[PDB]
């Protein structure tokens, strides 16, 4: 199709974000003389066929807060996602770097907007993420926010992904229902939403500090939930709550989030 490219077009350097997302590289367009970030099928993948679906799901996205993907190496082995690469590196590092005065409290609202404008689209286009959090948001010119797209799911609205027994998840980012039945739904994306703002509200903190991972569940199913952070306005943690409902029906959409958060900008 169009978006086979050339794999000798590109110079491959180091693993990406020295190493922390998997077999993810630094390459160089050298032709375009641009820098690309460049997914490979490598010793971890035993599943060719969950690479190619992978792939196709990024060919139907395009979005101005999602990852753009610029092409794919599928026509021999190994197997190549080509993306942009977004030089100022991801979210959390960028929130917990920042200067204050200029990542002021309108720009985390810009940010938080930014992405659920993301979640909405895929929302509508009936794709899950399943690894939503600051460290999977990445950060351009003039506080862009874009979501990685690598590793999306097609799944209907009204319909469940059941993630493989021994499946391992960020468990404090992760659904109540998705933590105890490897349950995931784009109700479980809102839910790694709320966690994600709450990210944001904090500049980049750690959530439940001092929590063990094993006590996640327990303190969720009892009614517990991360307490509003300090100067966080009243409906914003709000929003954060209703994403964290237990029941994923009572979960607001991502149209109603994104409706929530531009309603804001008009309040303030
Ligand atoms: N398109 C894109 N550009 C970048 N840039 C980036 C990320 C981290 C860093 S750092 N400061 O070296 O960790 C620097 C640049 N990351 N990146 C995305 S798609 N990374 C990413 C992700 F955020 C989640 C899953 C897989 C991934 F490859």
């Amino acid at each position: 199709d169009k978006w086979e490219m050339e794999r000798t077009d590109i110079t491959m350097k180091h693993k990406l974000g020295g190493g922390q997302y998997g077999e993810v590289y630094v390459g160089v367009w050298k032709k375009y003389s641009l820098t690309v970030a460049v997914k490979t099928l490598k010793e971890d993948t035993m599943e060719v066929e969950e690479f190619l679906k992978e792939a196709a799901v990024m060919k139907e996205i395009k979005h101005p807060n999602l990852v753009q993907l610029l092409g794919v190496c599928t026509l021999e082995p190994p197997f190549y996602i080509v993306t942009e690469y977004m030089p100022y590196g991801n979210l959390l590092d960028y929130l917990r770097e920042c200067n204050r005065e200029e990542v002021t409290a309108v720009v985390l609202l810009y940010m938080a907007t930014q992405i659920s404008s993301a979640m909405e689209y895929l929302e509508k286009k009936n794709f899950i993420h399943r690894d939503l959090a600051a460290r999977n948001c990445l950060v351009g010119e003039n506080h862009v926010v874009k979501v990685a797209d690598f590793g999306l799911s097609r799944l209907m609205t009204g319909d469940t992904y059941t993630a493989h027994a021994g499946a391992k998840f960020p468990i404090k980012w992760t659904a109540p229902e998705s933590l105890a039945y490897n349950t995931f739904s784009i109700k479980s994306d809102v839910w790694a939403f709320g966690v994600l703002l709450w990210e944001i509200a904090t500049y980049g903190m750690s959530p439940y500090p001092g929590i063990d991972l094993s006590q996640v569940y327990d303190l969720l199913e009892k009614g517990y939930r991360m307490e509003q952070p300090e100067g966080c306005p009243p409906k914003v943690y709000e929003l954060m709550r209703a994403c964290w409902k237990w029941s994923p029906a009572d979960r607001p959409s991502f149209a109603e989030t994104h409706q929530a958060f531009e309603t804001m900008f008009h309040d303030s």
